[PDB]
């Protein structure tokens, strides 16, 4: 997509060499903004062939409140098996505080279920927030959530959505986030009867693998094909009641897919 | 400032009008970026006079992890009255959430202290955050946090900084916060030893009250001066012995003031 395509180049251009983590190192930028206006088609990246089914069950376990593997695996996706341990857990990841972020004097809070009563009874609120932060959990995560924190707004019967990412891989995990939050963004407006507006996302740092530089100067010689269009079929009951099989994604014609690999 | 007064504009030219939970009605956007070089002076507005000392001050609060308004009162700093109860307090927002954020299991994490044993162990951590979002605690803070969330990052022995603030008063609150932060990172980066880098903020709902707009059209009138320097006289044991005297700001030399009402 041509706001994907234009931050790989950036990145190349204005990157710094930078060690990491994982012992790779990266060209890396920090802080970066790029919007997605959701009617102008869904932000499925073009100019590779982006795997849906991984990118959509990804969601639906997160709303289920699930941190183990097993559903995922029972749907073959795999994207999560690295860091999960010898049971399939991921420690209280992204679905866990979603669903049920523990409290100091024991309660378990539903920020989903928060969120949803905000855009029913309070769509003007400058406070639609769920945070998968939770430092006092922390300790116990697999990998530290990279997408940490996102925020709701409505207004002229639009429903928005600015995800803040601490950190992104741009080549492997970007195109997935994208796509990810898009959908939650149809999902939430459909429940709420909302029209979707714009998907806003806002990098810290934000970094090319030094071993995708081969498949990113591939990639950038690729034209961007028109994007698809999201249908969703049925209107379940609920935003936790929706199936892999309610999706729909019209006139999707990728360039090839590109095999990298992921930095462990 | 430059950045500023075209953040003010845009949110004149491209604003929706949108109702809010004071009843005082905004024009808003969503979804800003801008970065602010450290090295080319320090950020505060010139085109009003800024009051340094109340800034100075709720910044030295934050870093104590007080949340009682007596120490902002007994330095004639009164930017918090409203929101108080009547002992004086405002319930665990910033300066609790960062100093002594409370866990499940009966501890506190000291965010600031983690922050600094990261720069100085693992300064090329994508990980090196700041909440003060405890959704287990919101329910007993007098105003949810609305600079939520922070991040540094180290490249070329620079330090930056990246707030994500989920609601901005770009009239009163903006040119606080842009100064806050700044002073921030520049007290982080000499406990550090490195040197200043980018602040780059981020804001979600951005909004102008309609009774500041007599106050925007005036100060959109007024050329940027020069900024000011920023010198710290003394490098205090920690970030936690920074006095008001410790601080400089040489060259400040602002347009007048002008007054606005704040929305309680
Ligand atoms: C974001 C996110 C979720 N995640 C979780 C996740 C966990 C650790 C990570 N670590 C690093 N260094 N980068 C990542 O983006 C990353 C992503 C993903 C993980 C891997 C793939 C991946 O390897 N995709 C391949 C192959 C897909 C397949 O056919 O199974 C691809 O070509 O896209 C995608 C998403
Ligand atoms: C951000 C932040 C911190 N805060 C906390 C705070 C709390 C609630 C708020 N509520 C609203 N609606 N807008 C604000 O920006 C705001 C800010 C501030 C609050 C008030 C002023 C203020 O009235 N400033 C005046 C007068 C200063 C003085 O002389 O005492 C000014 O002209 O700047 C500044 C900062
Ligand atoms: C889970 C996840 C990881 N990543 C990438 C970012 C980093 O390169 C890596 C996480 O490593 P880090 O914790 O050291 O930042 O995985 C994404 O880009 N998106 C994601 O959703
Ligand atoms: C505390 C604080 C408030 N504000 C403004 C943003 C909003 O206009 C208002 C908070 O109200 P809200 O919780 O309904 O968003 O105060 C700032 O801009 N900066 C700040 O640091």
């Amino acid at each position: 997509m041509k706001q994907y395509l234009e931050l790989m180049q950036k990145v190349l251009d204005e990157g710094t060499q930078k060690n990491d983590r994982t012992g790779t190192g990266t060209l890396s930028i920090f802080g970066h903004q790029m919007r997605f206006n959701l009617q102008d088609g869904f932000p499925l990246v073009t100019t590779k062939r982006c795997h849906l089914r991984s990118i959509i069950h990804e969601l639906l376990w997160f709303l289920q409140g699930d941190t183990n593997i097993a559903y995922l695996h029972e749907n073959n996706v795999t994207i999560w098996d690295e860091w999960a341990d010898e049971n399939g857990d991921l420690g209280p990841v992204f679905g866990k505080q979603w669903r049920a972020w523990p409290t100091p004097d024991g309660r378990h809070i539903d920020q989903i279920t928060t969120v949803l009563n905000q855009l029913k009874n309070d769509p003007d609120s400058r406070r639609i927030i769920v945070s998968a932060w939770n430092v006092g959990e922390l300790d116990k995560m697999a990998l530290a959530p990279c997408h940490a924190f996102f925020q709701f707004y409505v207004a002229d019967g639009k429903l928005s959505c600015q995800l803040y990412q601490r950190s992104c891989d741009v080549f492997l995990g970007l195109p997935f986030n994208i796509a990810s939050y898009a959908l939650l963004v149809h999902m939430m407006a459909q429940q709420c009867d909302l029209e979707v507006g714009d998907f806003v996302w806002t990098g810290g740092d934000t970094h090319l693998y030094s071993n995708h530089m081969d498949q990113t100067h591939l990639q950038l010689s690729r034209e961007p094909r028109p994007l698809p269009k999201l249908i969703i079929k049925r209107k379940p009951e609920s935003i936790f009641d929706y199936r892999f099989e309610d999706f729909e994604i019209e006139g999707y014609d990728p360039h090839p897919g590109i095999k990298a690999p992921v930095a462990i």
